[PDB]
């Protein structure tokens, strides 16, 4: 049952226990292996058609409190047994909990130290949890958010930071953040057919167009918010442009790479996933660190579906674009990651390198074997999206389960 | 909507489902509590030598499923030929253990066993495939004429083509026919005195059998190792290849000059042969089947893995790039001029290879081609796209369904 996991550049073996604590199914079964899916039907989080079964919440919330209780060495301890009683007394009589901002923090950290996707977890530790849990209103979730925002962008020396809104409750409608992001670039489909700006935000863009937003007609159009409070349509917010940071690209050496007008914020947030805490779900929980170049120079600047620059480069580096044989594509794709390197070092906002990325997270894989006895990666996820066999995570095998708490996806509130 | 694997593709915001894989009679590593899906050897296609024959029924039942896909393809299912053939087979397994393959089942399952392979990103010439019918062969000697024969044919001069070699399958109360080495065509290394390799670094144990054996080591970083063949009960022999029968290409840059001066090459043709060929439940311990390279594979794996050659450094310095910080990227710019050194190069000899944009899009064409024949295709996601810029490629937007059909290429214990 337990995997021999070895690491096929240094030789070494270890066996993952860890997996033994996974009680959520994932899509895999020993007939087909399903692994590469971005997304689930199975491991979603479906709504709340009334409250789950008081032995299934139950069950999971005590396994958190144990969990709670492991983390600062009082197990069994009579804070422990009360905290239980307590949490039991309250499924029995309510059918639902609630957590105390201690457990809340601990749940919040687990959560990210969980997420088999993320390469930065050993940042893990780090993380400033703002309890936005006495919230009422669209208007109050902006306050939270705009402060989220001032926190984690910190004038370009960016912390790691998650707001968590209030959690799911039977029988009333989700608190909800429509935006992917707290801040992503609009998409205007241009008549045509074709998109000006981010072509993966068409439908978000529309929706703000429709409740009120007077949209731009530039590449680089700030997206506003659509705050949901429980069972009220959403509301627009439009973000102070002296909050969102962002910074303009250029190359080291490529004296016209500047001249393409290319740009991308500081901070990745985000604010659609569901946070799954001992039982307890929050649908509004955006969470923030800071961006790994390849993601903005690789997938958001070079994907075909989104600003698809890969030839503008090539043409202006005068590269053999007629012929896939002349590398045109690697090679326009490698100074891009370099621009935004150089662009996010020269501005003095954080950033890190998908060498340096991984070289961490191999040190973080080291820290939980000896803590955990094992650490829930996905690697299609953690081998960044170019040279990845260049980088040590791509020679080192991996499991991947579902622990909990965990970050989940759940389906678009409209 | 449908009861099976719903697929994406997110580039082109396609779906498609996976029906093919109901057809999976072989369970993979994983199960509902974790995916094991990144293990590069997994104990499920293995296949530890079985003492004796399969259990009568076990392969009887594995020689019908095949049997049935023979007709399939031939569209005589239920036919008169397809029930004599069924109960010929049924027959010759009940008075001797085992049966035989005609001639066409064998080029059927051979061509089906690569069409098969999860891993292959060069699946769409699966159809175009040459089957050498070795199952006469009885002695070292002959295997080693027969993979001479191979050689030449699938080199052809550097107009390589696809070709598998059959030799005669597993037998109860017989020893196994193997090839010792994992391709016809491997590199030596030399264990030094101070601790390093000298040559490549993942053949260090053949290597030293190839020594245990009676050959004569030389020192340098591209020879050619000789061929351990090994025929039913006896010890292996030791057979050099003749260098004319090596086609290998000196490595040059298109505008760096100096990279020819690193005296980098490697050999045109890919023949893997320490793998089992299974179809029907029928074992072929020595099939070396080889294609064409995909220049990642060379470029990228082969000369730049750590645990490779590992030249990725030695190429930055000359680039004059700052190795002592990965911000500089120095990786990557390498790791691009080795790889278009190796297309450059083999272009340059006039010998086949394939840049991993023209295979992957070619194995996107692929996929399309076997949604609409068999509804599916088993894919492994991690070895499909390319070591180097794997979202540049269309296959890293493409999800896939992974399993395991047969008639397979399997993995199988070191005979030593
Ligand atoms: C410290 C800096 C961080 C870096 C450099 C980083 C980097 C990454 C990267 C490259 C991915 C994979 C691509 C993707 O899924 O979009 C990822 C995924 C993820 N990270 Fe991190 N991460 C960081 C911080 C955080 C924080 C603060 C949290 C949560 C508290 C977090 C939660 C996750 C989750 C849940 C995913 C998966 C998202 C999905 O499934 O789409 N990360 N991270
Ligand atoms: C025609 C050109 C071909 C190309 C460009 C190609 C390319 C590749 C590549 C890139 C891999 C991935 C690396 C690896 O798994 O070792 C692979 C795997 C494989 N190919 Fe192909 N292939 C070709 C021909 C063939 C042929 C002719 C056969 C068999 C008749 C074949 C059988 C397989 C198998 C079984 C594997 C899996 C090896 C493993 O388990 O590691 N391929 N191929
Ligand atoms: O840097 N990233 O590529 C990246 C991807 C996805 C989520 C996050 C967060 Br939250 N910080 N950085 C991230
Ligand atoms: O070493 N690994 O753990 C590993 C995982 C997944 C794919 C590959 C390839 Br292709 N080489 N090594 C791999
Ligand atoms: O090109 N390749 O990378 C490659 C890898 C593994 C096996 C083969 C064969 Br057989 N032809 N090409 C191959
Ligand atoms: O599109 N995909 O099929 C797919 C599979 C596995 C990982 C990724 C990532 Br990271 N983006 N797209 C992916
Ligand atoms: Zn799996």
């Amino acid at each position: 049952k337990f995997p021999r996991v070895k690491n096929w550049e240094l030789g070494s073996i270890t066996y993952d226990t860890l997996c033994a604590q996974s009680q959520q199914d994932g899509p895999c079964t020993p007939r087909r292996c399903l692994g590469s899916l971005v997304l689930p039907r199975k491991l979603q989080t479906r709504p709340s058609p009334g409250p789950p079964p008081a032995e299934q919440l139950l069950s999971q919330a005590r396994d958190f409190i144990n969990q709670y209780y492991s983390s600062i060495k009082r197990s069994g301890s009579q804070a422990h047994e009360e905290r239980l009683q307590e949490v039991e007394a309250e499924v029995a009589s309510t059918g639902t909990y609630h957590l105390r901002e201690s457990e809340l923090v601990f749940g919040a950290k687990q959560a990210w130290r969980n997420a088999p996707r993320c390469v930065g977890r050993i940042q893990w530790g780090k993380l400033q949890v703002f309890d936005a849990r006495d919230c009422s209103s669209a208007q109050e979730m902006f306050t939270y958010i705009c402060n989220h925002i001032k926190y984690a962008t910190n004038r370009g020396n960016l912390r790691s930071a998650i707001t968590v809104f209030p959690q799911r409750a039977p029988g009333r409608g989700d608190f909800r953040i429509w935006n992917s992001q707290l801040v992503r670039y609009a998409g205007y489909r241009q008549q045509d057919g074709s998109v000006r700006g981010d072509p993966a935000n068409v439908e978000i863009t529309e929706l703000c167009i429709q409740h009120g937003w007077t949209p731009g007609n530039g590449r680089f159009d700030v997206l506003p918010l659509l705050l949901q409070a429980p069972d009220e349509a959403p509301e627009l917010f439009v973000l102070p442009p002296e909050l969102v940071l962002e910074v303009p690209l250029e190359h080291p050496t490529l004296e016209w790479f500047a001249a393409l007008g290319l740009r991308w914020y500081a901070l990745p947030a985000v604010s659609n996933m569901l946070l799954e805490i001992g039982g307890l779900e929050f649908s509004a929980a955006p969470f923030s660190g800071w961006y790994m170049s390849t993601e903005i120079g690789t997938r958001n600047l070079c994907d075909p579906h989104r600003y698809n620059i890969l030839e503008d480069v090539a043409v202006c580096m005068d590269l053999d674009t007629r012929t896939t044989s002349s590398l045109w594509k690697d090679k326009a794709a490698v100074e891009i990651n370099l621009a935004v390197l150089h662009s996010f070092q020269l501005a003095k906002v954080t950033i890190v390198d998908h060498h340096a990325a991984t070289v961490s997270f191999m040190k973080h894989l080291d820290n939980e074997q000896k803590a955990r006895g094992g650490c829930p990666a996905d690697w299609a996820w953690i081998v960044p999206p170019i040279s990845g066999s260049l980088t040590p995570v791509f020679h080192q095998e991996m499991v991947n389960y579902i622990l909990s708490p965990a970050f989940r996806y759940q389906p678009d509130p409209w």
